[PDB]
């Protein structure tokens, strides 16, 4: 294994480096606006040095983002794929790229035999070549890793079961800046070539005055090289026509031939004849030479495509007929020196490999990513780090349902009656579609979101399904399992989605003597390691104790049921209570708990007191403790051993303290607002343009609620569009944010964290939630470049401490300032921000956000080099981060009895060391199977050192017959293990096993 802390890369270009050193001045170039006068000497091309054109044919396919993915596939996609299959089939040198595999699975399905046949000739001959091959093209800032690889799995099993391909060269045109977690994924996937777009223009123009706009991008961690896989950034504004022939869009849009739609450089293209062939081929080429001093080889790329392109026959032709004119007249003319024909980008990378073999370039090294994108002047698009947060929160739970779902059920094989697969596979999908690039980052139409929304809440369904019949078999003694596979035999319990303010929809457990004295309650743990962790029930009843199957008493408390109403006061419930216990679950394992009523107080069962701070001074029916009353003040929580902590007048943290002979050290939660500018560019969807820095939102005087309890503590207070709300265990405390930004239109409520840590311009964020990146905050740049994606965590240390501000969903954040962090909650905006969209956001709904809040000591950690372009969590915010995106799953046993019940299952799992976790446990075979083969997904994390039983996944299922090493798809074998036990994985590293069974 390679050292990740103490070794530094060394790379050839290190974007936080080259960062540093950029002026990032908005020139104007001429024709190409944002680069220069591109110059080529012609003798450099000769009979021996020919420039060699692939024209490559393709079209942008957003599945999803104007129209839904249905109205989009009706009125363009259907014609498009109808269209190529037809074109392609009748002219052999026509060449075709696809992306969105969703859209071709779609199509595919609904042709008859002959036709499916026909496109597999046109597959098989390479004339229409799959470039990625995931289920949509994803975006890279708002998406987790695992969300990434689900969709590229999903994509890539259809096109080798369909269609016997997997493709090794990716093609990402339109993410909204690009994330090294993809080339992670994809060189871990088979994957040998990738091709990116969106990056800041003043980064396009510095690697092109290099010609470093081809590179070997390797991880920021990796000294070795080993994650490197070979990157096209390609130079120009736009993947369009007008963008992509060459420097000038005014000459490259007179060869968009379906434009003959209109050019905005007011030259139309013309149709090429034996009398302008000459002068047109003179005008293309002199665009193409251009465009080839830009990089190292004499291969050059040029897309010819758009969105919804190729859609009309005579679009085929006109396109086609053209370029073929072009090509006969260029490639007979030896004064060129050019040969030009369609091809398709795997074949464009074939000859780049070929011309690196050869000595004719050698290409430079890079680590780091392409955050913030700007495609000009000061419009950096990271207002979709948070665009519609309900939906990027929605996503982080289906994530969480869907691992549940497919772990719950591999460990047995299913009857095709029970419809597991076709649950699972509907899940997969509806997840797999929302990491579109204008799904998760809500970029799309109001109607598209809501289309988004009611897939995701049929996967949830269909993953509730799958999860409640997985838990009944593996707890039924198997002498009684006789299962009725459409039937409810439990209800999950989900206290974080969608949260009690958003939507109170919790069941209670109604108890009672007569009717229904006790109640089987079950915890599932996805993670593979031994976790204890407080669960929460509602109960009809206050006078409730808790056992395990054994009949073991548990310490529980009993809080009241709060809500929120409208200013802003809470109600307490007088007929339903929540019981809270310790539930201990073992590794990817169920225990059975037990809910019992009571005439009176339990021995084992205490209550918690309630104080409502507030100016003019609640019944609970039978809660035993009376709600306490008082006028706003400071108050101070510790419970358990874990860290105490002080709240301001307002109902916000002020101060942590981590151990009793600790300093108070200060922390002060803040709610500022930014707004939007009245003169010039309006924020929008995509873009965040703040009319200048945030200013503090109006508290006023709050009501403050205070729940003190044995097991579980909590602050919560009724702020102007926010219920916040800090909740202690005994650990790091969770907060938790109702956002309900309402109709205060042209707003951005953002929460801040103000320290005194020594931070300077140094915060890290991570990225995909797989790696944490170093950031430096630059004054030279507007204050939304230093807006970054927070799609799980954020930290600021110096010598001594660190504060780390864990996610349950992706949002927007910076540190704008010395011992500052700061996240956005939500956005209203009445504008459009010119990218196509045609509205602003004021579809928001409240949302409930999710956080865990680590205040450390690091003075005793190995902290990477002053140089390293990484960070690494501590065990506590790697556990932390667990807790928020995979918690317990609880299920609520639905009928008065349970024969057969067990207590546990996998209490003989390993407990693995708490920096790997088994990702993905995936059954990949049928009942109809001979031979049944399971993948697992192993990750690897690297935790700072500050001062368990080995995980062999082959041998987690009995009678292993085979064990291989795969790609991260499970799609092809790297490693035949003779010994059927998995090797473990080294620190940042993913890896892939099979395992077969008799
Ligand atoms: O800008 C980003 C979005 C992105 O969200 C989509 O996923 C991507 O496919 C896309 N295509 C366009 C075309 C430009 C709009 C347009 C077209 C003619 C006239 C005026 C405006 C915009 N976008
Ligand atoms: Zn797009
Ligand atoms: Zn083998």
């Amino acid at each position: 294994c390679q050292d990740v802390v103490q070794d530094v890369p060394n790379v050839d270009v290190q974007m936080l480096e080259l960062y540093d050193r950029m002026s990032f001045k908005d020139i104007d170039g001429g024709v190409w606006k944002q680069g220069w006068n591109i110059k080529y000497d012609p003798l450099k091309y000769n009979a021996h040095h020919k420039l060699k054109v692939f024209v490559v044919p393709h079209s942008h396919n957003d599945p999803g983002w104007i129209q839904t993915f249905e109205e989009y596939y009706q009125h363009d996609t259907k014609h498009i794929l109808s269209n190529a299959l037809r074109h392609l089939h009748d002219n052999p040198e026509m060449k075709f790229i696809w992306a969105e595999i969703s859209y071709f699975a779609r199509f595919y399905h609904d042709l008859g035999e002959n036709k499916k046949l026909q496109m597999k000739s046109i597959v098989k001959n390479g004339q229409l070549e799959f470039v990625t091959g995931g289920w949509v093209m994803p975006d890279e800032a708002n998406s987790h890793w695992r969300n990434v690889l689900l969709q590229l799995t999903e994509g890539q099993t259809w096109l080798k079961q369909f269609m016997n391909v997997t493709p090794t060269a990716s093609w990402a045109i339109d993410p909204f800046g690009h994330s090294p977690t993809m080339p992670y994924i994809l060189q871990k996937s088979g994957f040998k070539n990738m091709l990116i777009q969106r990056t800041h223009y003043s980064v396009k123009k510095e690697l092109a005055q290099q010609r470093q706009l081809e590179f070997l991008w390797r991880q920021i961690w990796d000294n070795k090289g080993d994650t490197a896989l070979f990157t096209h950034m390609m130079p120009f504004y736009s993947y369009d026509i007008p963008h992509t022939c060459g420097p000038d869009p005014k000459v490259c849009c007179q060869f968009d031939f379906k434009r003959m739609l209109s050019c905005p450089w007011k030259v139309p293209p013309r149709t090429i004849s034996d009398q302008n062939v000459a002068a047109r081929s003179d005008l293309l080429v002199d665009q193409w030479k251009k465009k080839a001093e830009l990089y190292r080889t004499n291969v050059l790329l040029i897309p010819l495509g758009d969105d919804f392109r190729f859609k009309q026959n005579t679009e085929w032709d006109v396109q086609r007929v053209n370029y073929e004119r072009l090509f006969e007249h260029i490639n007979s003319q030896a004064h060129f020196n050019v040969q030009a024909q369609f091809g398709t980008l795997q074949e464009y990378f074939d000859a780049v490999h070929q011309a690196e073999r050869a000595g004719q370039a050698e290409f430079p090294t890079l680590s780091g990513d392409f955050f913030t994108y700007a495609d000009r002047s000061d419009n950096y698009w990271s207002g979709y780090y948070t665009s519609r947060p309900y939906h990027k929160r929605m996503d982080r739970v289906l994530m969480h349902y869907v691992r549940a779902a497919e772990m719950l059920s591999a460990w047995h094989s299913w009857d095709g009656m029970a419809r597991i697969e076709e649950r699972l596979e509907q899940a997969r999908r509806e997840l797999s579609l929302f990491q579109h690039h204008d799904g998760i980052t809500g970029t799309a139409k109001t109607h598209v979101v809501v289309d988004y929304e009611q897939r995701m809440q049929e996967a949830l369904k269909a993953c509730q399904m799958v999860m409640q019949q997985s838990v009944y078999r593996l707890l039924t003694k198997p002498s009684i399992y006789s299962p009725d596979f459409s039937f409810s035999y439990f209800t999950l319990d989900d206290s974080r989605w969608p949260g009690s303010g958003v939507e109170d929809s919790r069941t209670t457990i109604i108890l009672g003597e007569d009717i229904l004295p006790s109640k089987h309650v079950v915890m599932h743990n996805t993670l593979p390691h031994w976790r204890e962790q407080l669960v929460d029930f509602y109960v009809s009843s206050p006078f409730v104790s808790v056992t395990d199957l054994a009949n073991n008493p548990v310490e529980a408390q009993v809080s009241p049921v709060w809500s929120w109403h409208h200013t802003i006061h809470p109600q307490g419930s007088t007929t339903k209570y929540r019981i809270i216990f310790k539930a201990r679950v073992p590794p990817m394992g169920l225990a059975t708990y037990v809910l019992t009523i009571s005439d009176s107080k339990p021995e084992h069962t205490s209550y918690a007191s309630n104080l409502l701070l507030r100016k003019n001074p609640l019944p609970l029916g039978q809660y035993p403790e009376d709600v306490k009353f008082g006028d706003p003040r400071e108050i101070s929580l510790r419970v358990g051993n874990g860290p105490t902590l002080a709240f301001s007048e307002q109902g916000l943290l002020k101060s942590i303290q981590l151990t009793q002979d600790s300093p108070h050290v200060p922390v002060h939660f803040k709610f500022l607002k930014y707004g939007v500018r009245s003169h010039g560019d309006r924020s929008g969807a995509y873009l965040f343009l703040p009319n200048g820095p945030a200013s503090p939102v109006e508290l006023g005087q709050p009501v403050v609620l205070v729940t003190k309890g044995k097991l579980e503590s909590s602050v919560s207070v009724g702020l102007p569009s926010v219920v916040h709300q800090t909740i202690m265990r005994g650990g790091a405390p969770e907060i938790r944010n109702l956002v309900d930004i309402g109709s205060l239109d042209n707003t951005e409520i953002v929460m801040r964290l103000e320290t005194h840590i020594d931070s300077g311009d140094i915060f890290y964020t991570d990225l995909n939630g797989l790696q944490f990146i170093k950031r430096r905050r630059l004054d030279k740049l507007p204050l939304q470049a230093n807006y970054y994606p927070i799609p799980s965590g954020m930290f600021i240390e110096d010598a001594n401490t660190r504060l780390t501000l864990l996610t349950g969903q992706p949002l927007g954040g910076s540190s704008l300032a010395s011992g500052e962090l700061e996240i956005m909650q939500d956005r209203r905006l009445a504008s459009d921000d010119e990218r196509g969209l045609g509205q602003g956001v004021l579809d928001n709904k409240p949302v409930l956000h999710i956080y865990r809040l680590v205040l450390e000591k690091v003075n005793n950690c190995v902290r990477p080099s002053e140089l390293h372009p990484a960070g690494y969590l501590t065990s506590a915010a790697h556990k932390a981060s667990q807790s928020l995106l995979d918690p317990l799953d609880k299920f609520i046993f639905a009928e008065n009895e349970w024969i057969g019940a067990q207590g546990q299952f996998g209490g003989d799992h390993p407990s693995a060391r708490e920096d790997l976790d088994v990702s993905v446990m995936r059954r990949l075979t049928k009942s109809s199977a001979k031979t049944q083969r399971v993948g697992y997904v192993l990750h690897r994390t690297n935790l700072m050192q500050c001062g368990t039983q080995k995980l062999d996944v082959c041998h987690l299922l009995p009678n292993v017959a085979r064990c291989e090493r795969t790609t991260l798809t499970f799609l092809q074998n790297l490693e035949h293990l003779d010994g059927m036990v998995a090797p473990e994985v080294c620190p940042m590293e993913t890896a892939a096993y099979v395992s077969s069974h008799s």
